[PDB]
């Protein structure tokens, strides 16, 4: 319907424990939008029905005129908090569609096909916590024997990734083992594993 308001998303990946923003633009031919919708696909032209209900949105200056030009689009807030208890596999995504009204009333349309992925149309994945986080090189820790680590050269190899992941959650729990493997455990639960190699070396060989 190019009479309707276009739509313009993209992919919007979320992650347990973790807040997320992103921003859809929306223009029109007649340069003004007076209602957005961010729904499921079911329940006829009246619905408003979105979930999970943590999925949350805000359109500021609606029905204004020139609020969506090709210049200076309208912009949907779409965000929220994912709950740590949110299952997680190759299907733990959702797609949703978006919807706007001109003064006329004409309505974007909702299209079924993935080819309109990242406009009217998105999907909102939702990914464990340690998918947002790629751990960083830290410096390396000399032991004394690669295949013994003591308990203070366990607490040093910690400290060293932490001090070179300042992004990392905060709470999250950060644990070596005796042959220096790094473990992250992120507030879900989810971890993330460092190779012994990448983090420890010794002066055993000459
Ligand atoms: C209830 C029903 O029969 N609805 C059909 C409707 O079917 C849905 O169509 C969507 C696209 O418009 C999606 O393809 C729906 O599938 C998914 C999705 O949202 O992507 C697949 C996911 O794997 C799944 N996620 C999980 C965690 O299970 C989700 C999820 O179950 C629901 O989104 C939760 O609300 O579903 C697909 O189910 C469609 O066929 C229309 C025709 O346009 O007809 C009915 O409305
Ligand atoms: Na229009
Ligand atoms: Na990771």
């Amino acid at each position: 319907d190019t009479e309707a308001p276009q739509v313009k998303s993209g992919d919007y990946v979320v992650y347990r424990g973790e807040s997320f923003e992103y921003y859809a633009e929306i223009t029109d031919n007649s340069g003004q939008v007076n209602r957005v919708v961010i729904r499921n696909v079911e329940g006829g032209a009246n619905s408003t029905y979105l979930s999970p209900n943590w999925v949350k949105y805000s359109t500021e200056n609606l029905g204004r005129p020139g609020n969506a030009t090709v210049q200076n689009p309208l912009r949907t807030r779409i965000f929220g908090e994912v709950p740590l208890n949110e299952i997680v596999n190759e299907k733990s995504y959702y797609t949703r569609y978006i919807v706007a009204w001109d003064p006329s009333g004409n309505a974007t349309q909702m299209v079924d096909n993935a080819n309109r992925n990242g406009l009217e149309r998105f999907v909102l994945t939702v990914k464990s916590q340690n998918e947002k986080y790629d751990p960083a090189e830290s410096s390396v820790t000399y032991v004394n024997n690669l295949s013994n680590l003591s308990t203070s050269e366990r607490e040093a190899v910690a400290a060293a990734v932490r001090a070179a992941n300042p992004n990392i959650p905060p709470t999250a729990k950060i644990t070596v083992s005796q042959n220096g493997t790094v473990t992250i455990t992120y507030p879900d639960k989810s971890t993330d594993t460092i190779p012994a190699n990448r983090v420890v070396k010794d002066l055993q060989i000459s």
